[PDB]
């Protein structure tokens, strides 16, 4: 119930913030417990899966992933959505910006799905959740169902993309 | 194709290790591009309890300061049951934060793939399992599956990991 900030210590701030946050619960009768945490801080992002109704595919993006690739991720390329840091503007506007400048397609109307906390233990980040319609940085279009089965293959192994194919299969959109 | 790590800087090292890693990149023709912010704090695992004959799931409640600065209230956070890796072999891990975490223990436990939840510059992959229960300052939760798919579209469900196992359990069928 009750939290009390106690401190905020900065551990780096070379371009996003890392902090030691010192807080204080109060646990039924507080017994006030003190906890201290690592906070990440790189602000908000938001993503979007582009879809094909017609000829039933959907457009991902491949590109190097540095912090994959120190674990686990033997090349570092990983196929992921569409997705970037929110700049100062509304999220709707960054994504479809994003989507244009990473992808090259132009994209009909969004639709909001969810706010999402990615990493919530120690990172702060917040993605917003977008799908459209569609018609280095490598740019793959796919057929839906291959995307689905580069899932269960562990080809595709980005959060965020399996929640949006996996959104887009339940959606029958795609039916 | 080549990649060369050129520098590994640590900008902090309290408990988890920040890097700042700057590295080449080799393109198309022998083009060598030569900096991110890396930061790493082990890998993880989640697992969705579920039970198919009330068709109800096992959730789990607690303060998140990471959300409290940005956004979560209260900072309590719906999510499944998951935990940091030791030094083992993640079903061993999560056999154990499952029960210590919830108090159901379980038996089968369903490998599903693992995740990087934030590659662009978290190194984190989770390990994502799921596994039927029974029994026979962290809140277990006990709710309908459909009450918690329901939870995603109000928005108090709002957790990456959590969203994905529980739409992973709606198209399995296990619940139908
Ligand atoms: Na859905
Ligand atoms: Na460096
Ligand atoms: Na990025």
């Amino acid at each position: 119930q009750q939290i009390t900030l106690i401190k905020d210590k900065i551990l780096s701030d070379n371009y996003f913030t890392l902090h030691n946050i010192t807080y204080d619960l109060t646990r039924k009768d507080g017994e006030v417990i003190r906890h201290k945490r690592e906070v990440y801080d790189r602000g908000n992002g938001a993503t979007i899966l582009l879809y094909n109704t017609k000829k039933k595919t959907v457009v991902l993006i491949r590109q190097f992933r540095v912090a994959t690739w120190v674990n686990g991720n033997e090349s570092g390329q990983l196929i992921e959505s569409c997705a970037g840091l929110l700049d100062n503007d509304e999220p709707e506007v960054c994504i479809r910006k994003e989507a244009i400048e990473e992808t090259g397609y132009e994209v009909g109307e969004v639709r909001k799905l969810f706010e999402l906390y990615m990493s919530p233990g120690g990172v702060t980040e917040l993605i917003h959740f977008f799908i459209a319609e569609y018609s280095d940085i490598e740019v793959l279009e796919l057929p839906f169902s291959q995307a689905l089965e580069m899932i269960k293959t562990g080809e595709i192994r980005d959060g965020k993309t399996v929640l949006l194919l996996n959104y887009l299969q339940t959606s029958h959109l795609m039916d």
